[PDB]
């Protein structure tokens, strides 16, 4: 099963010892959704037992929870994704990643986390054929280009627009890392 992520609106207070105890505000983390009226799920770092009803009423999906932490610049939250197996490579309704937007807001921090993590996908373009790479490029972020590069993301991509990464950059920082050795 996968994951899925909402916030509470409501504080929770157990009523057995095997069930999970949850603030307003907090973040729930929903591993088990066979059982009809009983879910599984973390919160704050603690595993216990959830009403499905509570989560259905007095909780808020959360669609895309690693794409907002990244556009936010949340660090402690996307880390907190990630421990949980939210999934790295879930595209959002534009197509775009998590490793996208972190690149498209230029998070060095939330971008090399990203890639410590098994799987990522370097190379997936969103609904304009953009990649992580085109974003970093046209929103002048060399370093991030670097690391991109060096990871291996790929150059050889074309959006939409039929343009490359190097198309992309007007920063000449960007330019020169994008541009093929003669």
């Amino acid at each position: 099963g996968q994951v899925k992520v909402f916030r509470a609106l409501y504080t929770f207070e157990p009523r057995t010892p095997d069930e999970l105890y949850i603030e307003e505000g907090d973040i729930i983390y929903i591993t088990d959704m066979s059982d009809t009226n009983w879910w599984k799920g973390t919160s704050k770092g603690r595993t216990g037992l959830i009403p499905s009803n509570y989560v259905a009423e007095q909780a808020e999906s959360i669609d895309n929870p690693l794409h907002e932490a990244a556009k936010r610049g949340n660090l402690s939250w996307l880390r907190e994704c990630l421990d949980n197996r939210v999934g790295v490579n879930g595209l959002d309704k534009a197509g775009s990643t998590a490793l996208y937007w972190a690149c498209h807001g230029g998070h060095k921090d939330i971008v090399e986390m990203l890639f410590t993590q098994p799987n990522i996908e370097l190379n997936q373009q969103n609904k304009l054929g953009d990649t992580a790479l085109h974003a970093a490029a046209w929103k002048g972020y060399a370093d991030i280009v670097q690391l991109l590069l060096a990871k291996g993301a790929r150059t050889d991509l074309r959006n939409i627009e039929k343009k490359l990464a190097f198309d992309m950059a007007t920063n000449a920082a960007c330019a020169s890392l994008l541009k093929k050795k003669q």
